[PDB]
């Protein structure tokens, strides 16, 4: 009855309460150094204490036994948009200073963001089932499901970021790279020795993002880093220098074309990584293949 705007206060709190508690799970984090759970928990602690806390509020607010479901629809409608914003600032805390931990000097730490917006994704989808899901009520849900979708972007953008941060590197070797190869003039070693620049990459990393991303993590990491490395060959050895900042302006496409499989083995990892089907279908692949064939 009019319980319910003394209720409404208590959620305006809360989310104040909340807001500021995300805050210090994640300050108690970063000066921890961002440290995945275990060896399975790939998230940190930062991620625990939010969503304990959040749902410690849910918890209460059910506790909070209420018959009028046009009541417990409007307490769900204002928590929502708790939730929406302590997410959605645990989303842009993150990202803020991400650019700035890609140092491969501490390089676990990028992965453990990415892991933890992506841990976000799946813990609210988790809440969304304790509000009711579909039963759920129409306006709390709809921004919830708006929730995600932002969400999804964040990681979109850290992964690029992410790869991105690699783009001088990628740059330098797949250089060292078209000099190996020009030098030649069988087939199976040339392609192991042109590949040795980039070798690094494709082995330790991503052996390492194996390890420790989560499946979604790793998909949009590889898939952004496959782009890197098909692009910037495409640049740095194929396309003439009309066609290229990057080149400072034969029988040796064979080299390039078994390299691909090679690498394109790097990018699958035993299927841990990205998949044949999509890596046969990918036009910056396609692209370099057209390019291969011009020259």
């Amino acid at each position: 009855a009019w319980f319910e705007p003394f209720v409404i206060q208590w959620l305006d709190e809360n989310e104040e309460v909340s807001r500021d508690f995300l805050h210090g799970a994640l300050e108690r984090d970063k000066k921890d150094g961002f440290q995945q759970t275990s060896e399975h928990a790939l998230f940190s602690c930062s991620v625990v204490d939010v969503f304990s806390q959040l749902n410690q509020s849910f918890e209460i607010i059910k506790k909070l036994e209420c018959p009028d479901p046009q009541i417990v629809g409007h307490y769900m409608r204002r928590f929502a948009k708790t939730i929406s914003n302590v997410l959605l600032q645990y989303a842009d805390i993150v990202s803020k200073d991400f650019a700035s931990y890609c140092s491969k000097e501490k390089e676990k730490v990028p992965c453990i963001l990415m892991n933890n917006t992506q841990q976000l994704r799946v813990q609210l989808e988790k809440m969304f089932e304790a509000m009711g899901g579909k039963e759920l009520d129409a306006e709390a849900s709809g921004t919830l499901k708006e929730l995600q979708v932002k969400l999804n972007n964040v990681l979109d953008e850290l992964s690029h970021v992410f790869a991105t941060s690699f783009q001088p590197h990628i740059e330098e070797c797949v250089r060292q790279m078209g000099d190996i190869l020009s030098q030649v003039k069988s087939v199976a070693q040339d392609a192991d020795n042109v590949l040795q620049p980039i070798m690094d990459l494709l082995d330790s990393n991503l052996t390492l993002f194996a390890k420790i991303c989560e499946k979604t993590v790793l998909k949009r990491v590889l898939k952004e880093l496959w782009k890197l490395v098909m692009n910037t060959m495409e640049r740095t050895i194929v396309l003439p220098p009309e066609f290229s900042k990057l080149k400072d302006h034969p029988k040796q496409c064979a080299v390039v074309e078994l390299a691909l499989d090679t690498i394109k083995q790097y990018f699958h990892a035993g299927g841990v990584g990205l998949k044949k089907t999509f890596l046969e279908k990918s036009p910056d692949l396609q692209s370099l293949r057209y390019a291969l064939s011009l020259y």
